[PDB]
């Protein structure tokens, strides 16, 4: 399963280990469908969260540094990220459509103001090329490159940690960027964890957008 | 693969995300064997052990509650426990063999040291028993039960700090009974993940025992 | 400050860094910017009310605390701490047990009086020690000998943890389906929390606290 | 109280603490205070054998003004808590970490060194008023700072014990980690040494794997 989000993002699923009855097992601490089911909404509408640590995900994410710096906050969690050190990259910017600002209004048309964004990344690219090319270090030219670089991760995660993830993400109070990411992996999540999704939902969720949509 | 430990102990393994290679995809954020386990060598070498963490493993144990005890201290872990509140349980309990007292100067025959613990234990459950017939409720009952008896768990862990839990549990420092459990941990570990159990033992390993083995 | 709690346990201060204003610090750096009591004040309320609680990671406590294993069990599943506890393998152990008095029993049936369960779990703890006693004096290394001792015995141990965390344990603990030896625990880490965050306290039981016996002990 | 600046604007300042070398001492006893010369020795003792725990009982309060690029590194250590200046909520201030021409020392440019620094300043000027025309012409400021580079200046409130401050330092006052980042890392092992003189020195005795604090 994989999700494009934004102009050259996406969200993709590498491994999982277990589904809605690993976390069954665990409440149970018996190694050995309604009844189960049943245990997975008890468990989440009284709070017993632990039992869902036991299922875990990893996920490959290519987001935009300012989008990464607000995931990376969740440190119940594990992380890998390209580095220029170790591999050579491809250099690609996030560049918002003119649609991310309707509903704001602007004096300038949002059509310009995304013009605006592809030249100014356009020029710090450039900037960075040529002080590669004078052999400037990669450390130190890379610094003028703008938040809106592409950078891609890996992201393993229990299912405890990622219902934290979407109660703060999948929210109108969080940047709608990082809302298009927390839709995508809630959609992995519900494909892989029906039952534990759909009671997580109904029971211990607090954000507002999976609700909607 | 369940393997038992002391006299009523196990651990069982119930589930793994991932192999030696999770480790090699997620340090590339991205097979080729030589290569691959170079990698994996050079990680440990050089203390690079996040790529670790998305290698994770479930297991199923049983042990006395005074082995849980220092268990449950690796906090980087996930754990859920038997619990008198909601299962009725099994009670038995670890008496060590004559041959746990090899080579300490006593003034008792070791068989006697046996008799004298099974003697105690087979008392206090007995006065667990009369309290409980007689209407005590279980969690104030229980408070005269011994440091011995048996519990089980889940435990789910990631390779990183499984490795730390060897380093410190198979040694000579920590207390014999979890040695024995943390030798069944690496033999499992070592299946499952050998070219890292490998590099472990060649470069990061700190303790004493595995290399014996 | 030190509060006695059961039979022979307590919790006492250690030390603590910081106060209600380190969290309105940390909230503050968002938006560039200390203000003064009323709007400070105010803005722990905020805080507390719309879900900010990594601001108060900032105010941290160390509390020495003994307790009898059953509890100190519970309690040691809060991860998001720091421990260090006396050892039953290297020290030579006190005969400190948990006997609980008879109002323990109160709102029970009992065919027994509760004097008498009272008596009976301090036959089976005196037992039990005089018999670890003896294994040492045979020399049955320490390690192995304390594993007939019941879960009753009293340990001690340092606790070293944020307000975050703190709350998540009050949440959890102080509260009427925790077992009532740990409530007791946790209605002193409450009333020391209290008297040095007031502030974090009194928003935290409006706001936050999803347990029921803080709101009227 | 204390605070050391580093690079051209950047800063670390310490806020507050709990507990010093003694809290340590007093926090391994447990498992068993006495006098200086033992409790010095106990000190090394633990640091020798890896018992770490006793360390985490010692806590900073850290407030750091430091360019994106190293905070991104500095926020990958997850045994912390944070809370940083926000580009969302805030209207950003025109600071940037402009390197040194002494910076680039030993590597051969076919331009001077004066030169690399003007060129990063023309871009990172570029980008700033970029940035606020897009403010001013009512862009949410959450999309208008995307165009501002990695050395913009953040601020943030770090708080963290003396175990993890210790693998800090391992990894980041180290010669393979970047030098913008051993600069911060340097100063924080100067405070660390002040506060906790006889941890400090035990660390660097049996502990520090890295290559610069010596
Ligand atoms: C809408 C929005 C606006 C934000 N604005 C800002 C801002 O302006 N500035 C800023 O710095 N951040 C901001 N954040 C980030 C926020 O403060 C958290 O860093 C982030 O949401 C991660 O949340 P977490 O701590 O719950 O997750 P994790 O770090 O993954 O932690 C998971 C859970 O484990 C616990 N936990 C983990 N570590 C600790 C610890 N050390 N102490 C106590 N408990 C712990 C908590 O229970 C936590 O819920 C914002 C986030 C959102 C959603
Ligand atoms: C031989 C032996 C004797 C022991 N004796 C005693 C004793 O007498 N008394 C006693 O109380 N304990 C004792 N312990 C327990 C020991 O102190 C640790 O609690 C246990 O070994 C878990 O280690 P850990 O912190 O490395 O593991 P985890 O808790 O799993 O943590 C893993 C890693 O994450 C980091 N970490 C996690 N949480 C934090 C945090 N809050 N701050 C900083 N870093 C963190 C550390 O790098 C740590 O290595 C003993 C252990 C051993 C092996
Ligand atoms: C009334 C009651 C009954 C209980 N019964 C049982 C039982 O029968 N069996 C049993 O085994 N336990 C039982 N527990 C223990 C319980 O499951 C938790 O272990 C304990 O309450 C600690 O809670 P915690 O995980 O929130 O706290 P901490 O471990 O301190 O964690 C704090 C927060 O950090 C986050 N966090 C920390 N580590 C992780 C992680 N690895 N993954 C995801 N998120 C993380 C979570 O947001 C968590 O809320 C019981 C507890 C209570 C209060
Ligand atoms: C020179 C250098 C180069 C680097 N290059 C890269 C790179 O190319 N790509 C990249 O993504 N990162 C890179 N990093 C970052 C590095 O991988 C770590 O993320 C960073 O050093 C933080 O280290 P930590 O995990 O030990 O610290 P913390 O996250 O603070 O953890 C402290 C300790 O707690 C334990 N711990 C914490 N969380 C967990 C967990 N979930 N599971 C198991 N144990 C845990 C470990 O014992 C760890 O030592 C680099 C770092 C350095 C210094
Ligand atoms: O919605 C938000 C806002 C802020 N932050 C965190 C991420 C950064 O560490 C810091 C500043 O982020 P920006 O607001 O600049 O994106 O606070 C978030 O995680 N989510
Ligand atoms: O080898 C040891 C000794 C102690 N402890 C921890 C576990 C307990 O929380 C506390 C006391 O354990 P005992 O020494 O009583 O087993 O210290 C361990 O984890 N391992
Ligand atoms: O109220 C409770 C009940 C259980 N547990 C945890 C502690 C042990 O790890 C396990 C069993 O505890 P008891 O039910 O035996 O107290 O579950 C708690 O933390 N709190
Ligand atoms: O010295 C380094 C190199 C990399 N990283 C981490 C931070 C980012 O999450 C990712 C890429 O960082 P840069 O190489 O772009 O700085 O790896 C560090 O923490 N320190």
């Amino acid at each position: 399963m994989k999700i494009d989000i934004l102009d050259k993002g996406f969200v993709e699923l590498v491994d999982v280990m277990g589904n809605d009855l690993s976390a069954v097992r665990a409440a149970r601490v018996s190694f050995d469908e309604e009844r189960d089911r049943h245990l997975i909404e008890y468990l989440m509408k009284h709070g017993h969260e632990t039992p869902f640590e036991h299922i875990v995900f990893t996920f490959h994410v290519k987001a935009p540094i300012f989008v990464a710096r607000q995931w990376f906050r969740h440190r119940i969690a594990s992380y890998n990220e390209l580095s220029g050190a170790y591999s050579k990259l491809s250099y690609e910017f996030y560049i918002p459509s003119p649609e991310r600002l309707e509903g704001y209004k602007t004096t300038i048309p949002p059509e310009r103001v995304t013009e605006k964004i592809s030249e100014i990344v356009d020029k710090a690219y450039r900037t960075y090329l040529e002080l590669i090319e004078s052999g400037v270090p990669r450390e130190v030219a890379r610094i003028v490159l703008p938040l809106n670089l592409y950078t891609r991760f890996f992201w393993t995660v229990n299912a405890r940690s990622l219902m934290n993830f979407l109660n703060l993400r999948a929210d109108s109070h969080a940047q709608w960027e990082i809302q298009q990411y927390a839709l995508a992996i809630a959609r992995i999540f519900k494909e892989k964890c029906p039952w534990t999704f759909e009671a997580f939902l109904k029971y211990a969720y607090k954000g507002d957008i999976l609700k909607e949509v």
